[PDB]
């Protein structure tokens, strides 16, 4: 059980490989999209986990796509997030704030001047994503067509990055994760099928790669290598977004590169919920030859699959979603092998305590 054995995260040390991965639930404040005590209370009663990593969280309001994800660009934000990393820290834990950009899974309603969002091109992501009724409630909107983001609108992006690396520095968070992940702004670049560019942003790999490598750079530069992570999810279909028709070839550049960064970590997003191709091992040591640091695999693992990859050498951690929504003391319960309480998937988004932080302990 190399599961509940410590593992270095750049800056920190996790004394066990069960992550939290990040998880949109949609319950901070707006306006301001503001962390609450009791999403405090739901990460320092999962203070255990080797880290957390937090839900998906805001560079700045141009980057929001749903409604009651939190951001990390306002003095409030900073405040709130503050006393929940003091929170976790209280209870010895070590927590991630994993850091996106929305891009095109976006509506208007949310954006900055109820504009359409912005990505590499102007196309739709053919999906939903999670507003609020009138009554608070979490509601499933269909997508906004964005628009292509003009040349000299990117440095702006990454300096929004930049910023938002500054102030969960501030926060007393202990590591940042990049979302390039899941059809998101960065991934939205990365791919073909969302970047139809003819900028230096668009049409080859490295243009593709571009910009993410930028942000990498820029949040590096900002605070520490070793503070920055990344998810990415560049094999498969995700939210709509493929990764092209060189998927393997592209993820491993894209990997290459990161690596020369020496950041801390590089989190992949294997598989949407409604599944895809696994990954083979194949990939993955490829993958492994190419990034040094740590490596966290997440997409509807067991904790047998995780010991498995764990103990292959081919992943350092897992980070489990949905277990972790239902077992606060997850890492107790694998260890001592007990039953997990039932999930609620109803209350995954939105609402409030109940099926957030009334999921008892041993
Ligand atoms: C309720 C829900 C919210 C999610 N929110 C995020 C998000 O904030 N950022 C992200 O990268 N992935 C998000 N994911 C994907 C998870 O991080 C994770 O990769 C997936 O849930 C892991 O699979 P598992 O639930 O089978 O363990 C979410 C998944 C679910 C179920």
């Amino acid at each position: 059980e190399k599961l509940f054995t410590p593992l270095k995260v750049g800056a920190v040390t996790a004394p066990n490989r069960v992550f939290m991965a990040p998880l949109t639930r949609l319950r901070s404040i707006e306006p301001g999209d503001i962390p609450t005590p009791l999403m405090g209370e739901y990460y320092r009663q999962r203070a255990s986990a080797g880290l957390i990593i937090s839900e998906a969280t805001q560079i700045s309001a141009q980057a929001k796509g749903y409604a009651g994800a939190p951001g990390l660009h306002s003095p409030e934000q900073i405040a709130a997030w503050k006393k929940i990393t003091a929170g976790v820290h209280a209870e010895d834990g070590r927590i991630a704030v994993q850091l996106w950009h929305t891009g095109r899974i976006s509506h208007s309603s949310i954006q900055p001047g109820g504009q359409a969002p912005v990505s590499a091109s102007a196309l739709n992501a053919n999906t939903r994503t999670s507003l609020r009724d009138e009554n608070g409630n979490a509601i499933r909107v269909d997508t906004t067509t964005p628009r292509a983001l003009e040349l000299d609108e990117i440095p702006g992006i990454v300096n929004d990055f930049r910023q938002a690396v500054a102030n969960a520095r501030e926060a007393g968070f202990d590591l940042v994760e990049l979302h390039s992940a899941n059809g998101y702004l960065l991934h939205q670049f990365l791919s073909p099928s969302s970047n139809q560019r003819t900028d230096q942003y668009g049409g080859s790999v490295e243009n593709r790669a571009r910009l993410v490598l930028e942000v990498v750079d820029a949040v590096c530069n900002e605070w520490s290598a070793d503070r920055i992570g990344i998810r990415v999810s560049p094999i498969g279909t995700f939210q709509n977004v493929d990764n092209g028709p060189n998927e393997e070839a592209d993820a491993l550049y894209l990997i290459e590169e990161l690596a020369k960064r020496g950041i801390a970590y590089l989190h992949m997003s294997e598989t949407d919920l409604a599944g895809g191709k696994p990954y083979s091992e194949a990939f993955r040591q490829k993958v492994r030859e190419r990034f040094h640091g740590v490596i966290i695999g997440a997409g509807a693992y067991t904790a047998e699959k995780a010991e498995d990859l764990i103990g292959k050498g081919l992943i350092d951690a897992v980070a489990f979603g949905r277990d972790y929504i239902a077992n606060p003391d997850l890492v107790a319960r694998l260890q001592k092998k007990a039953e997990l309480n039932p999930q609620r998937p109803e209350s995954f988004y939105g609402g409030g305590a109940e099926g957030y932080t009334d999921y008892p302990s041993l």
